């Protein structure tokens, strides 16, 4: 209980239009509110949107932190590890464009973060997909990652320091974790668990709801 | 000019639910049809959808013929090949369930079909996907493919030959073309060749339409 730090991105606008009625933002916020494990939320947002979480704060079971995002993604991270507890065991990163995780599924990668240092929402890809060469060839079992990932504090610092050291290049794909040799664990997520941005996106959540 | 046959894959109902007031099937149907390349179109369904098709034959540019759906996906393939014209130099090989496929896209395969002697439609992976082990664990390009799939006859007959003689196990990943040498070309498509099937998938088409 009270050992995870939620970094919340939400300074990436698609995820505050709403969902019957709530802007998309607030049903993750609210989800790891409601988590007996979840200490505090860290929202990464412009000042700006910082109302929108701020109403809720005092009826809220978790303690509410605010940081600056950066210019991408890992640096919007980063501005929010800084403001993490100095005891939590466990940093749980959520995409807040994704409104529709399920508690359960959060329930499942903090318990394989806690065992394995690192872990992160996944499913099975559905599409087929092949490794294809500079030449345009196909090369002759694959996941899709969802959020939240989880990781230990000192195991993400540790990858921080690592990359700004030796110049290393993140981008999506060959991100902090994919430099260290600590093993990521893929937890069985939900095909629910969708990035909800385009209109099509958007009316499925709520048949989902 | 007509020296290509399509297999038109129709006997997988999802592929004759309408879009704008014509069964989804027929939209590919009429693409292929406009083609002076294409010769011909096998369709692969049902005999009991046969009509559907069968109605155009006297208005299309091109032959009309029929074949029986088998188990899985290659025995339908399998057996539309048994129906193609003897000198046919393509053949183009597609998803009924596929119907917003681009005149320019399947122009754009047909070519890179006729120089490498195989070529698939497809994309990159929008989507982060992480190659995965048994232990769940993350291995520290990718495309998502579509149809038109376009390969030479005298290839794919051999493709059959060797997977009957061998006893090879054929999933949708390890398609045929996985077993030959033979290199096989992914021409760049368009995100808008979506397979139609789900309700939310549906209402996408219309505004691509
Ligand atoms: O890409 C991953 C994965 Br596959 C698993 C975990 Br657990 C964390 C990250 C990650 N993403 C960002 Br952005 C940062 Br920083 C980190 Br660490
Ligand atoms: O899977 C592919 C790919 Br990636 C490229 C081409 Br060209 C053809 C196939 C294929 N699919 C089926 Br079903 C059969 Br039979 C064959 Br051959
Ligand atoms: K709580
Ligand atoms: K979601
Ligand atoms: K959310
Ligand atoms: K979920
Ligand atoms: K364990
Ligand atoms: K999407
Ligand atoms: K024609
Ligand atoms: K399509
Ligand atoms: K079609
Ligand atoms: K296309
Ligand atoms: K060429
Ligand atoms: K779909």
């Amino acid at each position: 209980e009270k050992s995870v730090s939620v970094i919340l991105l939400a300074g990436g606008p698609k995820q505050y239009i709403p969902l019957l009625g709530q802007p998309i933002a607030l049903y993750s916020f609210f989800t790891f509110s409601r988590m007996p494990e979840v200490k505090e939320i860290v929202v990464v947002c412009d000042p700006f949107f910082r109302d929108i979480f701020e109403e809720y704060e005092e009826s809220i079971d978790v303690d509410l932190s605010f940081a600056i995002p950066g210019k991408e993604r890992q640096d919007s991270v980063y501005s929010g590890l800084q403001e993490i507890d100095v005891n939590s065991e466990l940093v749980c990163i959520h995409d807040s464009a994704r409104p529709l995780v399920n508690t359960e599924d959060v329930e499942k990668v903090l318990k394989d973060g806690s065992a394995v240092g690192a872990a992160v929402l996944g499913v099975p890809a559905k599409a087929t997909i092949k490794e294809v060469n500079s030449d345009s060839l196909v090369v002759k079992t694959l996941w899709e990652m969802q959020t939240p990932q989880v990781i230990k504090p000192e195991l993400l610092k540790k990858g921080f320091e690592l990359v700004k050291s030796e110049g290393l290049e993140v981008t999506d794909d060959v991100s902090i974790v994919e430099y260290l040799k600590h093993p990521v664990y893929v937890s069985q997520g939900s095909y629910t668990n969708i990035k909800v941005t385009t209109p099509d996106d958007l009316l499925l959540a709520e048949r989902i709801l």
